[PDB]
């Protein structure tokens, strides 16, 4: 978990302008978080990038999890193999507010991070899930009590977050 170049926002939250896939290949953390959907179909955004970096091994594995256990609930999670990215992948389902899902579930999504001591994660519900990314960071800071290293791909978004926080 040799994280470098992070800015400490709170006692347990760190932030960096970086591609989470590149961070996972360098650090090889214990846990890499995926911003997933209830059926674990990793077709775009963070999910698409993480799956692509495993050459579809994450998708094949996920399809087998769904076949055996059924879909996740919004706000829920499951732990799968991290393959070549991490020891484990914590797939987390944030609400899709652009499809009417309740924003209050963003807290439930972040509560999953608390089961792991150290995590490399993206912001939840901030892609096509349509939630405000600055609001998503506020819920993260208020909810997660374990050590989370957030990797933010977009430099424009990164600078807006760092400015709003500090
Ligand atoms: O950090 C960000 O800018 C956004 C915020 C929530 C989803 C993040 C995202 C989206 C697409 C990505 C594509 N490739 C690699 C990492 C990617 C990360």
């Amino acid at each position: 978990n040799s994280f470098s170049g992070y800015l400490k926002l709170t006692d347990n939250v760190y932030i960096k302008n970086a591609d989470i896939v590149e961070e996972a290949k360098k650090v090889k953390p214990t846990v890499v978080v995926n911003a997933a959907n209830v059926y674990l179909k990793h077709g775009g955004g963070v999910a698409g990038a993480l799956n692509k970096a495993t050459n579809n091994a994450m998708q094949v594995e996920s399809d087998d999890y769904i076949a055996t256990n059924g879909p996740l609930k919004v706000g829920g999670s499951c732990v799968l193999s991290g393959h070549n990215l991490a020891k484990h992948c914590l797939h987390v389902v944030g609400p899709n507010v652009n499809k009417g899902e309740d924003i209050q579930l963003l807290k439930s999504a972040y509560e999953n991070f608390n089961q792991h001591e150290v995590l490399l994660a993206p912001l939840l519900s901030a892609g096509i899930f349509g939630a405000d990314p600055i609001h998503s960071l506020r819920v993260c800071v208020d909810t997660v009590r374990t050590n989370v290293y957030l990797a933010v791909f977009d430099k424009n978004l990164y600078d807006k977050l760092v400015s709003s926080f500090l």
